[PDB]
């Protein structure tokens, strides 16, 4: 729709003004009216990189305004940055109007577009990062006379840098006349421009050919003005890599800032220039004190330039010292982006975690109103800043505490699905933090194993309120705990203060026999029976064994016992029960209405209930509820004993076999569900066939569900449809039998079972450490692993060595020994003369 | 097949000896459900372990919960048939039981 | 588990009608062997299957 | 089945289209979302009739659909104006008591 | 999408990096150097003569 144009033979206010904003970079291309303009796939990504420079820093892009070859190309790039701001200027057998310029200021126009230039850079600006001044920048890629003139009126008059590249026809002569001093080359412009352009010289006279030897050689006055983009630059980031040290040429060169080492670093970090602000600026010949680098640090963090917080960190900045309360308070909601505030609403309300209401939380209390490197930590990782927060990390204390809490920060706000993108990035990022929380604590237990797991449950001073094992166990980090020094840390926390060189079967026949403990039987690590009957190993061991002569002493009750008055054996049947129920309440804490979701652990409850309602009827003392309190005894036997074979199934197949077990519990059950839905309509079917039409009560109700089981433990022509039902009904069913038995294989496969097999022993030692008859009588690590992450930091970065196997340092490591033997062989020449 | 073999072994000897003792469970139950209540010798310890092969060879509300005695005895002793079938797999293949062929036939 | 099942559906679909076939067959073998030698009807068309 | 030589190279140029549009249906997804899935269901000006989702499932394109764009796309026409952030059960219990 | 498959065409042209680590072009570009180190060996005994 819209586009200005004006008719033209003090200016720049008629477009600052009326129209639009200010200028932090200004790009000039010249071209002119070149009908013809051969588009590489190069020049197609030089001037598609360079809108987006334009679109980031927010330039303006003159050049003339036809639709023709470039100018119709930059037209077009413009369009489409704001499909996907960009404020394109255009000033201009006869030419076109381009209509993809913003803003048309229509040989004749070339004085205008240059003294209108020629005032921008001559403005004075107080928000001043390049010294004010307003960065110009000129561009050159084609030949002609009126882009060498361009370069000519830019470079001679006022100072703006110009930038050209090796891919054109003056702009590759000019590309070609920047590597050589020969006292200004007098004909070496002949000696240039014929030999790569042969055409354009033999269209013209000799005395404005000699004035284009005059027009190049004055360019080449200043060699600080003229970047080059090089051929061999194939690579991202090579147009910003040219206008950066074009601006920096020309800012440096000023002959003013050799006090002013803040203006070149400013400049020098709003581009992304690293390793030229590392050995131009940092190199400590130049003095700076390193306590004017705060807020040129403030900067960095929030533009995220993460190449220069780390250079800063490394050239001497206390970043304790810098975090103050209120850095951190400019920082969550000033440079907090609202849609990941708007994700944390959502990942707090729908997958609620104990340690997202503390991060909830303490986001929310530096935009109301201390550990304060682990708060920067977390600003850089709750917006995905991905190699930012890399920095921040390697600076935090806690490091491999840090590592799990971000990866189980990034899991939690990856389980939103406002936007996969964004979802898909955090969940990438959690899995690296992950994978660098594996390989720190690796390094860790390759040194002393005691120190490392002192690390394992350190009590975090508050990280999120949990240590690195909660943190693992709650984002279900499974290669964090599949890794061998978390396996080992728990066998020996199940094991406990027996070592695990005993035996197996030493331990069990020491339960058996009380005093082989007290001989060398047992090879542990004074009363060390209050050692051996504390390891869950001899607690599980005998409470299953104690569960076994509960049930041979159950069965004695039943059988032999149970006659009418309840006896000496059935009120300890009472007491064990008890103890089988007073842990049961015990545990009936941290439920969360979810414990009992299992099918086995609501089992437990349920068989007591189960039982206590048979001492409810045992004590009645009339024969039609005593021998109800029997059948209530028998049925809850068998009630006993499945829990019974459910602790052999379950400690039997603990390993590689408890993912494929307790997934088919799931499956089974689900068939034998929808065995039991079959067999509640099998039982209408059959009981509305049958006889007893309209005779009924509440008989039918509870019959109709147990008629197939006890036919379990008119042929005119609905006989052959009958056949197709069981050939239906078993066809439904057996996929069902048949999908429980296959479903465990579809769905790394060792961290599946690791973690299972640390989650169930972790929820078995996290009951108490006293057996059931018993029941009823009951920062120096930190600086440890500061060191363990610098020898971790030095094994990730030497690991680049497939990267310096390539030679890109010896491809040019011998251009300048080539070049030293060049230039020697020019001058011996000049000697015989 | 040596190796999915006398591991499928030792996996169906589980399975059976968790039926035997779900099988003697289910005879005391039986026993204790059934008659003669206070007549007894040790032919009650030769019979529980028995009664039940033989049988293989008052409902108020409590039937209901002994069909899901039937749901829950079902579901542990299937999973334990199926662990026994499936318990092969879980656990360079080649010589595995290479090994174990050479340690049969020098054994033999 | 989408494509394990439904193509256990036409396996087992397939078992079925194989063991259909082979009940038909068994059915005429066991009515052949057994009595009412010539006595029939459409009586027989509808039996063998059932 | 006339040339098998013939029907083996268009099978994989056939197979480098569906990947040449995962590709860039995926540049299309990691910009914003409301413009791709614009895109997916677009009434085509009678290309060969049908939208990419169409023109997808009767080639039984299994990349193109596999792919987390589509597979998103779907689970928001299924779920429809609800939030897919809401529960499971907190929809279920909607049905019992509309007040809800 | 016209802007969304230009972007994805940069993506897909820029992937010859193990074509560009094939150095054919960095083993001819030292001759046309070696070549510039050899004529002027030439010419400068051409002078002493
Ligand atoms: C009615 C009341 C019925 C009473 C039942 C009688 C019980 C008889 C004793 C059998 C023990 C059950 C075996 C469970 C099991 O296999 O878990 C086994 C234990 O195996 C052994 O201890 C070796 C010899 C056991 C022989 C015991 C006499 C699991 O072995 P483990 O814990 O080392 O490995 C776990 C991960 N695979
Ligand atoms: C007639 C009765 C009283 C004598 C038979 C005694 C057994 C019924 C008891 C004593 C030894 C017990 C076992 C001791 C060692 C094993 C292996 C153990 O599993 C592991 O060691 C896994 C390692 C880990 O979890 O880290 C779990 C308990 C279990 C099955 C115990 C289950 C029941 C057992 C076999
Ligand atoms: C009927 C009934 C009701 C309550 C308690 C019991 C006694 O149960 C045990 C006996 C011996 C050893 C451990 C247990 C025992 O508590 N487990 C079973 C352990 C193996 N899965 C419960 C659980 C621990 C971790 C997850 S589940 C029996
Ligand atoms: C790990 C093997 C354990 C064998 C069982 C020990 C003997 C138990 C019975 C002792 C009376
Ligand atoms: C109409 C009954 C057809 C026979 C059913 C056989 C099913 C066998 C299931 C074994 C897993
Ligand atoms: C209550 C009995 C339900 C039927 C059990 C079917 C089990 C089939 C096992 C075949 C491997
Ligand atoms: C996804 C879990 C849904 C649970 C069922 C909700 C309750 C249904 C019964 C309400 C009377
Ligand atoms: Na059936
Ligand atoms: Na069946
Ligand atoms: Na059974
Ligand atoms: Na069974």
């Amino acid at each position: 729709k819209r586009g200005k144009y004006i008719r033209l033979s003090t200016l720049y206010d008629l477009m600052t003004q009326h129209w639009h904003l200010k200028t932090p970079n200004l790009v000039i291309s010249v071209t002119g009216g070149a009908k013809n303009f051969a588009l590489k796939p190069r020049m197609r990504k030089i001037f598609s990189r360079l809108i987006y420079i334009a679109q980031s820093k927010g330039a303006w892009i003159f050049t003339g305004g036809t639709h023709y070859g470039l100018m119709k190309y930059i037209g077009e790039v413009v369009r489409d940055n704001t499909i996907s701001n960009v404020v394109a200027i255009g000033i201009a057998p006869l030419y076109c109007l381009d209509n993809n310029h913003t803003h048309l200021l229509l040989t004749t126009e070339a004085k205008v577009r240059t003294q209108l230039e020629k005032y921008i850079s001559e403005r004075v600006i107080p928000e001043s990062n390049y010294g004010g001044k307003i960065p110009i920048v000129c561009f050159a890629q084609g030949g002609g006379k009126e882009t060498l003139k361009s370069i000519n009126v830019a470079i001679k008059s006022k100072i703006p840098c110009v930038v050209v590249e090796g891919s054109g026809r003056i702009a590759d002569v000019i590309a070609s006349l920047v590597e050589a001093e020969g006292t200004l080359a007098s004909s070496c412009v002949k000696e240039s421009l014929l030999r790569f352009l042969p055409r354009t010289i033999s269209r013209l006279s000799e005395e404005e050919t000699e004035s284009w030897i005059k027009w190049i050689k004055e360019v080449l006055e200043s060699p600080h003005l003229l970047t080059v983009i090089k051929i061999e630059e194939a690579g991202d980031e090579i147009v910003s890599n040219a206008i950066s040290f074009a601006l920096y040429k020309a800012f440096s060169t000023n002959e003013h800032d050799r006090d002013n080492w803040n203006g070149q670093l400013k400049l020098l970090l709003e581009w992304n220039q690293l390793d030229l602000a590392s050995d131009e600026i940092f190199t400590n010949d130049r003095n700076w004190e390193s306590a004017d680098l705060q807020d040129v640090m403030f900067t960095a963090l929030v533009k995220d330039r993460p190449k220069f917080v780390r250079l800063f960190l490394e050239n001497g900045l206390n970043l304790r010292k810098f975090l103050t309360t209120e850095v951190l308070r400019e920082l969550y909601t000033n440079n907090f982006s609202s849609l990941v505030f708007k994700n944390l609403q959502i990942a707090k309300n729908s997958y609620n975690d104990a340690l997202l209401t503390f991060v909830w939380k303490m986001v929310e209390d530096f935009r109301r109103g201390r550990h304060p490197l682990q708060a920067l930590f977390i600003w850089s990782v709750l917006q995905n800043k991905k190699e930012l927060s890399k920095v921040i990390w390697e600076q935090t204390r806690g490091c491999t505490l840090a590592a799990l809490g971000a990866s189980k920060l990034l899991k939690s706000m990856a389980k939103v699905k406002n936007d996969i993108n964004a979802a898909g990035e955090s969940e990438e990022l959690a899995n690296e933090y992950e994978t660098r929380a594996v390989e720190l604590f690796t390094e860790c237990y390759s040194n002393d194993e005691d120190l490392a797991e002192q690390l394992l449950t350190y009590s975090c001073e508050a990280w999120g309120g949990s240590n690195c094992l909660e943190l693992a166990v709650e984002a279900r980090d499974q290669q964090f705990i599949a890794q061998p020094g978390v396996q080992n840390f728990l066998s020996k926390q199940w094991y406990g203060e027996i070592s695990r060189d005993t035996k197996n079967w030493k331990i069990i026949m020491c339960l058996f026999f009380f005093p082989l403990i007290g001989c060398g039987f047992i090879s542990f690590r004074f009363l060390y029976y209050v050692s051996f009957f504390t390891s869950p190993f001899v607690v599980f061991s005998w409470n299953v064994i104690f569960y076994i002569a509960f049930l041979l002493l159950f069965a004695y009750v039943l059988l032999m016992d149970f006659q009418k008055e309840p006896t000496a054996l059935e009120i300890i049947l009472y007491v064990l029960v008890f103890v089988l129920l007073c842990d049961e309440v015990r545990q009936w804490y941290m439920n969360g209405s979810k414990y009992f979701s299992d099918l086995w652990n609501v089992m437990d409850t349920l068989a007591i209930f189960y039982f206590i309602a048979g001492i409810v009827f045992r004590l009645h003392s009339d024969e039609s509820s005593w021998y109800s309190g029997r059948v209530i005894f028998c049925l809850d036997y068998i009630v006993f004993t499945l829990r019974l074979i459910h602790i052999f199934t379950v400690s039997r197949n603990l390993g590689p076999k408890i993912i494929m077990l307790q997934r088919m519990m799931i499956d089974v059950f689900f068939f034998l569900f929808l065995f039991a839905v079959w067999m509640v309509a099998f039982g209408v079917a059959r009981q509305g066939i049958l006889r007893k039409n309209e005779h009924r009560w509440e008989w039918i109700f509870r019959s109709v569900i147990y008629e197939p089981y006890l036919a379990m433990f008119f042929p005119e022509w609905i006989t052959i449809p009958l056949v197709c039902i069981y050939m239906l009904s078993t066809n439904i069913l057996l996929v069902n039998l048949l999908v429980a038995m296959f479903g465990y294989t579809v769905g790394n496969n060792d961290q599946v079972w690791k973690f299972q097999r640390f989650f169930l022993v972790q929820e078995y030692c996290s009951r108490l450490t006293i057996p059931f008859p018993f029941v009823i009588f009951a920062n120096e690590i930190l600086a440890w692993e500061a060191v363990m992450k610098e020898n971790y930091l030095v094994k990730i970065n030497t690991k680049a060595n497939d990267s310096s196997e390539e030679m890109v340092h010896r491809f040019r490591q011998l251009d300048a020994k080539l070049s030293d033997l060049k230039g020697l062989l020019k001058e011996i020449s000049s000697k015989i003369k």
